């Protein structure tokens, strides 16, 4: 195959999600939906009376449901959050301004998301494709927490003052905005609580946000496949436009990113309504893009498989990454997986390579790594694989207390 495409849809569930899902099912592909549950509450300022129907359809159809936070951080767009905040933020267009403020409260919106999803769909945890407690994507931000050595931040994603297109706008990646730093803190909180976060390589969006009906200008299937072609193995998160969509320190050539393209788009771009004739004009583009991509040799997959799940009988090379029960592991040696020898906190064949920064058992630590343990920070003096009796302490010379 040519490569793997991960179609990811942000900001549902809304009425428009249903026709998108129907096209996906027509074309026999699965996608990943990064949902904001405030649409279930009817306060997200979209056509969303069928939001619960949409959520159920996504899950019953086998699509992955992942975590985009309860309210898309819109509580940070207004003075006091309420049923009208979505409309208010849409009126000012200030979504990307002061988007992240208090990292604790902002990170709690991912937990809130889980509570509201489970409120509206009480048996949601019985779907294997419900993954919202393990996979997240931050509003506005091409941020990544995938493995211990695969992390990146959107250093111009959000602003303290001006939007990227406004006069006087400047981004200093060496001295980023307070909003950007708060988002980084949110990423780190989520990682320490077991989340992976993923950004995107290409964003399927209007070619012209300036016309009357912007959605109509969504890239045609044929040239959008060209964009995907151009992104395959070219470190797209560092070169993507606009500037607020960049992940400047993305680790180009990192092994898990090879031969893969993550597409970001939004089901609201596939709706006949306030943004244009999205359903009539753009659902056919979605259909033909999927068909063209398959015929060009791509396959479609979902974000639960971006890091491949550990599988009995698979051959692994030293250095390979897998997921096992939500945790990333890296292969210590080349071997063939057997059912009774799975990755674990004590496995000789695997070390934990989660993107967390709390001290963790069975991690291959490097000199200079910083860990947190019992509320204290420590710096690793020498590379080693952590084990239970080598936890940080003031007497453990593997570490220096900071
Ligand atoms: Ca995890
Ligand atoms: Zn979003």
């Amino acid at each position: 195959t040519k490569g793997t495409i991960y179609l990811t849809f942000d900001d549902g569930p809304i009425n428009a999600s249903i026709d998108v899902i129907n096209v996906l099912n027509q074309e026999e592909v699965k996608a990943t939906f990064y949902f904001n549950a405030w649409h279930l509450d009817g306060i997200g300022d979209e056509n969303e009376d069928r939001a619960l129907e949409a959520l159920k359809l996504a899950l019953d159809s086998g699509h992955i449901v992942a975590n985009h936070s309860y309210d898309h951080m819109v509580h940070n767009c207004v003075e006091e959050f309420g049923p009208n905040s979505a409309a208010e933020c849409n009126a000012t267009g200030d979504h990307q301004i002061n988007s992240y403020q208090d990292p604790a409260y902002d990170a709690s919106m991912f937990a809130e998301n889980l509570s509201v999803l489970e409120k509206y769909l009480p048996n949601i945890t019985s779907y294997p494709n419900y993954k919202a407690n393990e996979f997240a994507r931050l509003p506005y931000t091409n941020g990544w927490r995938v493995t211990k050595d695969f992390k990146a931040d959107g250093l111009c994603a959000t602003s303290d003052d001006l939007k990227p297109w406004e006069p006087g706008y400047a981004c200093d990646t060496a001295n980023p905005s307070n909003s950007v730093k708060a988002a980084i803190a949110v990423q780190n909180i989520l990682a320490n609580n077991g989340y992976q976060t993923h950004g995107w390589d290409v964003d399927w969006a209007p070619e012209n946000w300036g016309i009357a009906m912007p959605a109509n200008s969504l890239t045609e299937a044929e040239p959008f496949l060209g964009y995907v072609d151009s992104a395959l193995n070219t470190c797209a998160p560092t070169t993507i436009n606009p500037i607020n969509s960049k992940a400047q320190e993305f680790p180009c050539g990192t092994p898990l990113h090879a031969d893969k393209v993550i597409v970001l788009t939004h089901e609201f771009l596939f709706e006949d309504g306030k943004r244009g004739m999205g359903a009539t004009q753009n659902l056919p583009k979605l259909t033909k893009f999927i068909q063209l991509a398959k015929q060009a040799g791509y396959v479609f997959d979902t974000m639960d498989n971006y890091t491949p799940n550990w599988q009995v009988g698979n051959n692994y090379s030293a250095g390979d990454y897998v997921l096992h029960l939500g945790t990333v592991y890296q292969a210590v040696t080349s071997h063939t997986a057997q059912q009774d020898w799975a990755p674990s906190p004590t496995s000789s064949l695997w070390t934990n390579a989660d993107p967390a920064t709390n001290w963790t058992q069975n991690v291959s630590y490097k000199q200079g790594d910083v860990v947190t343990y019992q509320g204290l920070r420590y710096l690793v003096n020498v590379p080693h694989v952590s084990q239970a009796d080598w936890s940080p302490s003031s007497q453990n010379t593997l570490f220096t207390a900071l």
